[PDB]
């Protein structure tokens, strides 16, 4: 097993995704902007397992496998295709209401392990993808629900179902022998204060601990998956600043959260679980999907330096931080922009940066009313709401962009968005 396998190996482009971007780079007036689009088309993203169908569905997994094995003996080298496991029972359980099809008083756990874990083993076991490198997202938006949310009743519940259906998923997938496997872990705006840190450290050393090949069951960890939170604020690069008597974290975006990014945040998690006991050989992954915020939105272009005005600390860090978004936990169809391109070691400890949200799909319908006729699962949330209130801090709009299909589908209007506010700039 390699030390990381996205060095030395050419990214899987998605051609179901591409032919989404190249068809509105055909539809689209402007020759510069389309020419960005059809560049946009040439980048790697991941698969999406989001429910048993996922598995068979169109090209399938074994026709996205397939595929990568062509564009490999095309390239004449390997090529490193990523998938994200995103099927546990009672998933995304902070929400209201689940997209996911499995509930765990409905045998959901061991409908996780029969019906989607292991049929996806069994393709990824088959020796024809021997010389591929597949990478394993593990289940976004489960764990650190088990850090902040034990208060809803939904995450409460399904505790041991998200502990063992990823020691399951874990455990199988580590008997492949080129499977990376990282677990996700939120990022910077979620599990960045103090306790919510520590709380998580301890959390996923237990689940780690308790897996077959115990801290060797894993690569690494990821964070940031399809939410927007920049890499790096480098105009407010220490938290402990003072301005106006008061220290830059106490500012109301941050709410003492001494993790204004995530580099300091992957970087922070890595250092704490070595001093747990995993091995230096882990690596981080981050989501650069969506976190460059180029251009302008939310009544702000990007800043250029630190603010000028130093009157409040909410006046210096609203003037100086490069996420715009009205608060941290809008995390629905942002008038974001795509980040930096998928790149491997860009700094040491992160094993790449990766584009695991295709740039372009949707978080969510815009409104409620409105029945997707290929899932009856994925139902409206007022975090995706233009006209509503977070949920998180009502005194704050969502800040989600209107006309939004249902999550996973083509959203013309914010992918036009992100790549005029891509940053770097796309370059045709
Ligand atoms: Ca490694
Ligand atoms: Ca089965
Ligand atoms: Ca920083």
């Amino acid at each position: 097993m390699l030390d990381n396998p996205f060095i030395g190996a050419i990214g899987y482009v998605n051609p179901d995704w591409a032919t989404n971007v190249i068809s509105q780079a055909n539809q689209t007036a402007d020759p510069t902007l389309a020419a960005q689009m059809r560049k946009v088309a040439t980048y790697s993203t991941a698969v999406w397992l989001d429910r048993i169908a996922a598995i068979t569905a169109g090209r399938g997994l074994r026709g996205h496998l397939d595929e990568a094995l062509r564009q490999m003996q095309q390239a004449g080298q390997p090529v490193v295709i990523t998938l994200v496991i995103y099927d546990l029972p009672n998933r995304d359980c902070s929400a209201a209401a689940s997209n996911g099809e499995l509930l765990v008083a409905q045998n959901g756990l061991a409908r996780y392990k029969a019906e989607f874990i292991d049929p996806i083993v069994a393709i990824l076991s088959d020796p024809r993808y021997a010389g591929l490198r597949i990478v394993t997202i593990i289940e976004p938006d489960s764990l650190p629900n088990l850090v902040t949310n034990l208060s809803i009743p939904a995450c409460a519940e399904a505790q041991n179902a998200y502990i063992e259906g990823i020691r399951y998923a874990v455990n199988r997938l580590r008997t492949i022998p080129n499977v990376y496997i990282y677990l996700d872990i939120a990022h910077s705006g979620w599990l960045g204060w103090d306790n919510n840190f520590n709380g998580a450290v301890n959390l996923y050393t237990q689940v780690v601990q308790g897996m077959d090949q115990g801290f060797n069951s894993i690569d690494g960890f990821i964070t940031n998956v399809a939410n927007y939170t920049p890499l790096e604020e480098p105009y407010l690069p220490d938290p402990n600043l003072t301005i106006a008597g008061q220290p830059v974290r106490s500012a109301s975006f941050y709410e003492w959260n001494p993790y204004f990014d995530e580099l300091d945040y992957a970087l922070a998690l890595r250092n704490a679980f070595i001093g747990r006991g995993f091995p230096s050989t882990i690596g981080m992954l981050i989501d650069t999907s969506r976190n460059g915020w180029g251009g302008c939105s939310y009544g702000r272009c990007r800043p250029t330096g630190p603010s000028s005005d130093t009157s409040s600390v909410n006046a210096y860090v609203d003037g100086s931080r490069v996420d715009r978004r009205y608060h941290r936990g809008n995390w629905c169809n942002q008038a974001g922009g795509i980040g930096e391109r998928p790149q491997a070691a860009p700094r040491s400890g992160i094993d790449a940066y990766v584009w695991v949200k295709p740039p372009g799909e949707s978080d969510g319908v815009s409104q409620p009313g409105i029945v997707d006729p290929d899932d009856p699962n994925k139902k409206f949330d007022p975090m995706c709401d233009p006209n509503g209130q977070s949920r998180y801090n009502s005194a704050y709009p969502t800040g989600a962009l209107p006309n939004a299909p249902h999550a996973g589908r083509w959203f013309p209007q914010q992918f036009e968005i992100l790549v005029r506010n891509a940053y770097p700039p796309i370059q045709p």
